[PDB]
């Protein structure tokens, strides 16, 4: 189980999209996130513009595993992934280890395309112009909607302190025990974790634990 | 000014990156409280494209209560207008001059150009950076200003922008009152290295105050 360790990419044909109607979709089979980027034709530049681009919204996944299309058999893709450190996986495009996940993103997308697209009129092909804002509003209601991928992947939650820290008491030891709040000119605010107090300390005796 | 946690407050901004043209225009947007950024390329400054960039940094980061920009016809426009008050996001324009605390921004331009000419010159482009792998470099600039801490920290903005750490008390600060005299009885928030939000532990008032006029209240109690 994990977010970031293995993903499932594929490309689908959206022709309310085109031109560019080649859609390249991401998805951590973890978290259930999804990354989808438009394209004129499905090729080895395209899916490492779009991994790319996944990697800069959800982070590096450890392995993805797509099809045996030429686009990721590719030597310019193996090169890629291998680049950085990305394990990858061409399974037939039956199951093998399963690979269902994906086409579900692709019917949710798709479907999505087509509510967001009619509700604005276009009952068939997109402007070229409000192309990317559609697609980018899909990925939005995708994504931070429960229905949440983000809410998954990510793990949202409000800290009420910061990392813990170890200062240096004037002894000249360093005391475990401490936490920083807050940085400022050169000092740091650091709480007892087991007092609850208080105290401003130079930056230089403060150290991570 | 600046926000106390992730969403609150988004500071939007265009900027010209010469290596990336054709579409040299970036539309750079930032959260002033979680200090992530996202850009989006774009051929000439327009409202379609702040709409387009804006969407896209809703995806990423999800949505904001408010975007503050300067009062660019782009973002002054009727479209973009109608636009933010369809999704419920506040706008507020000023100054191109960075007015007041939009520099937020203005630290993400230099961060993401200056993060855009080592990635440049470090796969030989010295200069224009080709069509093909532009989005490419985009993006891997975002991935690094983003998932990556820059700068004294421990946690990188994505972190500080799902994870955000929102204090509770918060330790004790003499700030600055225009008397000139260093006042006690307050206890900051946040510490930004612009501004920060302090409280008063007497009638719990919160102000923003410039970094400079405040400082540590080392008088234990």
């Amino acid at each position: 189980l994990g977010p970031l360790q293995i993903w499932q990419t594929d490309f689908t044909l959206e022709p309310r999209m085109a031109p560019r109607s080649w859609l390249a979709v991401t998805v951590d089979t973890a978290s259930s996130a999804i990354v989808v980027t438009q394209h004129g034709r499905v090729t080895s530049v395209a899916v490492q513009h779009h991994w790319a681009t996944a990697i800069a919204v959800l982070g590096r996944p450890k392995a993805i595993k797509t099809d045996n299309g030429s686009c990721f058999t590719s030597k310019s893709t193996r090169e890629w992934l291998a680049r950085w450190g990305i394990a990858h996986t061409t399974g037939i495009p039956g199951n093998s280890q399963g690979q269902a996940m994906v086409e579900r993103a692709n019917r949710l997308l798709k479907d999505r395309i087509r509510v967001l697209a009619e509700g604005d009129g276009f009952m068939k092909r997109i402007p070229t112009s409000k192309q990317g804002e559609l697609l980018a509003k899909a990925m939005y209601a995708l994504n931070h909607k429960e229905r949440t991928p983000i809410q998954k992947h990510w793990r949202p939650t409000v800290l009420t302190e910061g990392p813990p820290v170890k200062i240096r008491i004037e002894t000249g030891e360093w005391e475990k025990g401490w936490n920083v709040l807050v940085w400022g000119r050169g000092y740091a605010a650091v709480k007892n974790r087991d007092t609850d107090k208080v105290i401003w300390v130079p930056s230089r005796k403060v150290k991570p634990d």
